[PDB]
C-alpha cells in the first residue's frame, strides 16, 4: 500500500520548483488523505487527471473538488513559530485569512504563528 510519504514523493516528482504553494497543497493533501484513509482514491484521481492530459498543479486543485473529504471543507491550521518556518517560494501566497476559507476553493492551509498572527496560503 502506499503512504502518505510515497504519495507526497510522487506529487512531488510532477511538480516544478519547490516549496512551491503546489507543494504545500500535496502536504494538506496527504496529511488529511491520511488521516481520512483516502491516500488511494487521491491518488489515484491525481494519476486518472495527469493520464487525460491535466497539469499537475490542476491535477492537485482537482482532486480538492472530487474527493469528498476536501469538498466544502475548512483548510487545516499548522502550528509554527515564524514566517522563515514558511518556505520562500510560499511567502507571496500568504494572506489575510477571510470569513469561512475553504480548501476546494483555493485555501490550502492557515498557518498559525507563535504570537498569535494567521496567515491563509491562497492558490
Ligand atoms: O506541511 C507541513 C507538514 C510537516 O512538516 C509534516 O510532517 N507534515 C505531514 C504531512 C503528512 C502527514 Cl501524513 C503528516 C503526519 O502524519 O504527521 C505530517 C506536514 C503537515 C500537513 C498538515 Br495539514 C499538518 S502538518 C509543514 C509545513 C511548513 C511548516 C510546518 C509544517
Amino acid at each position: 500500500d502506499i503512504s502518505a510519504k510515497d504519495l507526497r514523493n510522487i506529487m512531488y516528482d510532477h511538480l516544478p520548483g519547490f516549496g512551491t504553494a503546489f507543494h504545500q497543497l500535496v502536504q494538506v493533501i496527504c496529511k488529511l488523505g491520511k488521516d481520512s484513509n483516502s491516500l488511494d482514491i487521491i491518488h489515484a484521481e491525481f494519476q486518472a487527471s495527469l493520464a487525460e492530459g491535466d497539469s499537475p498543479q490542476c491535477a492537485l486543485i482537482q482532486i480538492t473538488k472530487r474527493v469528498p473529504i476536501f469538498q466544502d471543507a475548512a483548510p487545516p491550521v499548522i502550528h509554527i513559530r515564524s514566517r522563515g518556518d514558511i518556505p520562500r517560494a510560499c511567502q507571496k501566497s500568504l494572506r489575510p485569512v477571510p470569513p469561512s476559507p475553504k480548501i476546494d476553493r483555493g485555501w490550502v492551509c492557515v498557518f498559525q504563528l507563535q504570537d498569535g498572527k494567521t496567515l491563509g496560503l491562497k492558490i
